Protein backbone atom coordinates (compact mmCIF):
# COMPACT_ATOMS: atom_id res chain seq x y z
CA UNK A 1 0.00 0.00 0.00
CA UNK A 2 1.12 3.30 -1.31
CA UNK A 3 1.77 7.13 0.19
CA UNK A 4 0.88 7.32 -3.04
CA UNK A 5 -2.04 5.65 -3.82
CA UNK A 6 -3.99 7.24 -0.61
CA UNK A 7 -3.05 10.98 -1.95
CA UNK A 8 -4.82 10.01 -4.67
CA UNK A 9 -8.07 9.18 -3.38
CA UNK A 10 -7.99 11.99 -0.59
CA UNK A 11 -6.91 14.70 -3.66
CA UNK A 12 -9.53 13.38 -6.41
CA UNK A 13 -13.25 13.26 -6.01
CA UNK A 14 -14.56 9.39 -5.78
CA UNK A 15 -16.36 9.42 -9.66
CA UNK A 16 -12.79 10.19 -10.85
CA UNK A 17 -11.21 8.00 -8.86
CA UNK A 18 -13.32 5.26 -9.85
CA UNK A 19 -13.46 5.86 -13.69
CA UNK A 20 -9.59 5.86 -13.83
CA UNK A 21 -9.81 2.47 -11.87
CA UNK A 22 -12.36 1.16 -14.74
CA UNK A 23 -9.82 2.25 -17.50
CA UNK A 24 -6.89 0.72 -15.86
CA UNK A 25 -8.59 -2.51 -15.09
CA UNK A 26 -9.69 -2.27 -18.80
CA UNK A 27 -6.52 -2.38 -19.90
CA UNK A 28 -4.94 -5.03 -17.36
CA UNK A 29 -3.07 -3.12 -15.18
CA UNK A 30 -3.63 -2.77 -11.28
CA UNK A 31 -3.90 0.87 -9.50
CA UNK A 32 -2.11 -0.26 -6.26
CA UNK A 33 1.01 -1.00 -7.92
CA UNK A 34 0.81 2.20 -11.11
CA UNK A 35 0.54 4.44 -8.42
CA UNK A 36 1.77 7.36 -10.40
CA UNK A 37 0.09 6.05 -13.98
CA UNK A 38 -3.08 6.14 -11.37
CA UNK A 39 -2.76 9.68 -10.40
CA UNK A 40 -1.84 10.83 -13.92
CA UNK A 41 -5.16 8.88 -15.26
CA UNK A 42 -6.88 10.63 -12.26
CA UNK A 43 -5.36 14.04 -13.21
CA UNK A 44 -6.20 13.82 -17.25
CA UNK A 45 -9.89 13.01 -16.36
CA UNK A 46 -10.46 15.99 -14.10
CA UNK A 47 -8.94 18.42 -16.70
CA UNK A 48 -11.30 16.75 -19.58
CA UNK A 49 -13.85 17.70 -17.20
CA UNK A 50 -13.28 20.78 -16.73
CA UNK A 51 -12.41 21.31 -19.83
CA UNK A 52 -16.18 20.58 -21.15
CA UNK A 53 -17.72 22.38 -18.53
CA UNK A 54 -15.36 25.66 -20.03
CA UNK A 55 -17.93 26.27 -22.73
CA UNK A 56 -21.46 26.70 -23.20
CA UNK A 57 -24.43 24.28 -22.63
CA UNK A 58 -24.34 21.43 -25.27
CA UNK A 59 -20.84 22.40 -26.64
CA UNK A 60 -18.60 19.21 -26.02
CA UNK A 61 -19.27 15.60 -25.96
CA UNK A 62 -17.07 13.82 -23.25
CA UNK A 63 -15.04 10.69 -25.25
CA UNK A 64 -12.70 9.89 -22.17
CA UNK A 65 -14.17 8.15 -19.27
CA UNK A 66 -16.29 5.79 -21.13
CA UNK A 67 -14.92 1.93 -21.77
CA UNK A 68 -13.32 1.33 -24.83
CA UNK A 69 -16.61 0.02 -26.97
CA UNK A 70 -19.06 2.87 -26.09
CA UNK A 71 -16.50 5.65 -26.66
CA UNK A 72 -15.85 4.13 -30.52
CA UNK A 73 -19.56 3.99 -30.35
CA UNK A 74 -19.83 8.05 -29.61
CA UNK A 75 -17.40 8.36 -32.09
CA UNK A 76 -19.09 6.01 -34.79
CA UNK A 77 -22.01 8.19 -34.27
CA UNK A 78 -20.61 11.89 -34.27
CA UNK A 79 -18.76 11.05 -37.33
CA UNK A 80 -21.64 9.19 -39.09
CA UNK A 81 -23.60 12.61 -38.67
CA UNK A 82 -20.58 15.33 -38.80
CA UNK A 83 -19.32 13.81 -41.42
CA UNK A 84 -15.79 14.14 -39.69
CA UNK A 85 -13.50 11.51 -40.63
CA UNK A 86 -13.01 9.10 -38.05
CA UNK A 87 -9.75 9.16 -35.95
CA UNK A 88 -7.06 6.40 -36.19
CA UNK A 89 -7.06 6.95 -32.07
CA UNK A 90 -9.69 7.31 -29.35
CA UNK A 91 -9.73 11.14 -28.62
CA UNK A 92 -10.84 13.14 -25.50
CA UNK A 93 -14.01 15.25 -26.39
CA UNK A 94 -15.72 16.16 -29.53
CA UNK A 95 -16.22 20.20 -30.15
CA UNK A 96 -19.79 20.71 -31.46
CA UNK A 97 -19.36 24.22 -31.99
CA UNK A 98 -15.69 24.40 -33.96
CA UNK A 99 -16.50 20.62 -35.15
CA UNK A 100 -12.96 18.81 -34.16
CA UNK A 101 -12.10 15.83 -32.23
CA UNK A 102 -9.76 17.39 -29.24
CA UNK A 103 -6.94 15.40 -27.58
CA UNK A 104 -6.34 16.48 -24.26
CA UNK A 105 -2.84 16.12 -23.04
CA UNK A 106 -1.18 16.42 -19.37
CA UNK A 107 2.94 16.55 -19.30
CA UNK A 108 5.24 16.95 -16.33
CA UNK A 109 7.94 17.66 -19.33
CA UNK A 110 7.85 20.20 -22.00
CA UNK A 111 4.54 21.23 -23.71
CA UNK A 112 6.73 21.81 -26.87
CA UNK A 113 7.74 17.92 -26.74
CA UNK A 114 5.12 15.91 -25.70
CA UNK A 115 3.02 17.77 -28.74
CA UNK A 116 5.29 17.17 -30.94
CA UNK A 117 4.93 13.33 -29.65
CA UNK A 118 1.06 13.54 -29.90
CA UNK A 119 0.81 15.27 -32.78
CA UNK A 120 3.41 12.70 -35.13
CA UNK A 121 1.52 10.05 -33.35
CA UNK A 122 -1.59 11.13 -34.81
CA UNK A 123 -1.33 11.62 -38.36
CA UNK A 124 -4.39 13.13 -38.36
CA UNK A 125 -4.65 17.07 -39.28
CA UNK A 126 -7.91 16.55 -37.92
CA UNK A 127 -7.94 16.03 -34.21
CA UNK A 128 -7.08 19.38 -32.73
CA UNK A 129 -4.54 18.88 -29.88
CA UNK A 130 -4.43 20.98 -26.56
CA UNK A 131 -1.60 20.35 -24.16
CA UNK A 132 -1.13 21.37 -20.75
CA UNK A 133 1.45 22.00 -18.09
CA UNK A 134 2.19 21.34 -14.51
CA UNK A 135 4.09 24.35 -15.24
CA UNK A 136 1.17 26.34 -16.13
CA UNK A 137 2.02 26.65 -19.75
CA UNK A 138 -0.27 25.33 -22.76
CA UNK A 139 0.43 24.52 -26.15
CA UNK A 140 -2.82 23.93 -28.73
CA UNK A 141 -2.86 23.35 -32.64
CA UNK A 142 -2.90 26.47 -34.89
CA UNK A 143 -2.40 28.57 -31.90
CA UNK A 144 -6.52 27.86 -31.47
CA UNK A 145 -7.17 27.44 -27.63
CA UNK A 146 -10.60 26.55 -28.38
CA UNK A 147 -11.86 27.90 -24.54
CA UNK A 148 -11.58 31.62 -23.27
CA UNK A 149 -8.86 32.53 -21.16
CA UNK A 150 -10.65 32.45 -17.79
CA UNK A 151 -11.38 28.82 -17.98
CA UNK A 152 -7.92 27.76 -19.10
CA UNK A 153 -6.15 29.15 -16.16
CA UNK A 154 -8.95 27.38 -13.74
CA UNK A 155 -7.16 24.48 -15.50
CA UNK A 156 -3.71 25.42 -14.97
CA UNK A 157 -4.22 26.52 -10.98
CA UNK A 158 -5.62 22.84 -10.37
CA UNK A 159 -2.88 21.26 -12.07
CA UNK A 160 -0.33 23.41 -9.72
CA UNK A 161 -2.30 22.72 -6.87
CA UNK A 162 -1.74 18.72 -7.60
CA UNK A 163 1.76 19.16 -8.03
CA UNK A 164 2.53 21.69 -4.53
CA UNK A 165 -0.22 18.62 -2.80
CA UNK A 166 2.32 16.02 -3.73
CA UNK A 167 5.40 18.11 -3.24
CA UNK A 168 4.28 18.40 0.25
CA UNK A 169 4.27 14.73 0.41
CA UNK A 170 7.56 14.15 -1.37
CA UNK A 171 5.46 12.12 -4.26
CA UNK A 172 6.32 15.02 -6.52
CA UNK A 173 9.76 14.00 -7.55
CA UNK A 174 9.02 10.55 -8.39
CA UNK A 175 5.87 11.93 -10.18
CA UNK A 176 8.02 13.66 -12.09
CA UNK A 177 10.31 11.26 -12.85
CA UNK A 178 7.93 8.06 -14.09
CA UNK A 179 6.90 9.77 -17.18
C1 LIG B 1 -6.86 4.22 -23.22
C2 LIG B 1 -6.85 5.51 -24.04
N1 LIG B 1 -5.79 6.39 -23.59
C3 LIG B 1 -4.29 5.85 -23.24
N2 LIG B 1 -3.65 6.53 -22.32
C4 LIG B 1 -4.24 6.42 -21.11
C5 LIG B 1 -4.41 5.03 -20.35
C6 LIG B 1 -5.66 4.59 -19.85
C7 LIG B 1 -5.77 3.38 -19.17
C8 LIG B 1 -4.65 2.57 -18.96
C9 LIG B 1 -3.41 3.00 -19.44
C10 LIG B 1 -3.30 4.22 -20.13
C11 LIG B 1 -1.95 4.74 -20.67
S1 LIG B 1 -1.43 6.18 -19.71
C12 LIG B 1 -2.55 7.56 -19.42
C13 LIG B 1 -2.17 8.60 -18.55
C14 LIG B 1 -2.99 9.69 -18.30
C15 LIG B 1 -4.24 9.75 -18.93
C16 LIG B 1 -4.63 8.73 -19.78
C17 LIG B 1 -3.81 7.61 -20.05
N3 LIG B 1 -3.60 8.02 -22.60
C18 LIG B 1 -2.45 8.97 -22.33
C19 LIG B 1 -2.62 10.44 -22.58
C20 LIG B 1 -3.88 10.97 -23.09
O1 LIG B 1 -3.98 12.13 -23.29
C21 LIG B 1 -5.00 10.04 -23.36
O2 LIG B 1 -6.24 10.48 -23.85
C22 LIG B 1 -4.82 8.53 -23.06
C23 LIG B 1 -5.97 7.66 -23.44
O3 LIG B 1 -7.01 8.15 -23.73
C24 LIG B 1 -6.60 5.17 -25.51
F1 LIG B 1 -6.54 6.30 -26.27
F2 LIG B 1 -5.44 4.47 -25.66
F3 LIG B 1 -7.63 4.41 -25.98
MG1 LIG C 1 -8.08 9.77 -23.82
MG1 LIG D 1 -5.82 12.81 -23.84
Amino acid sequence: GSHMEDFVRQCFNPMIVELAEKAMKEYGEDPKIETNKFAAICTHLEVCFMYSDGGSKHRFEIIEGRDRIMAWTVVNSICNTTGVEKPKFLPDLYDYKENRFIEIGVTRREVHIYYLEKANKIKSEKTHIHIFSFTGEEMATKADYTLDEESRARIKTRLFTIRQEMASRSLWDSFRQSE
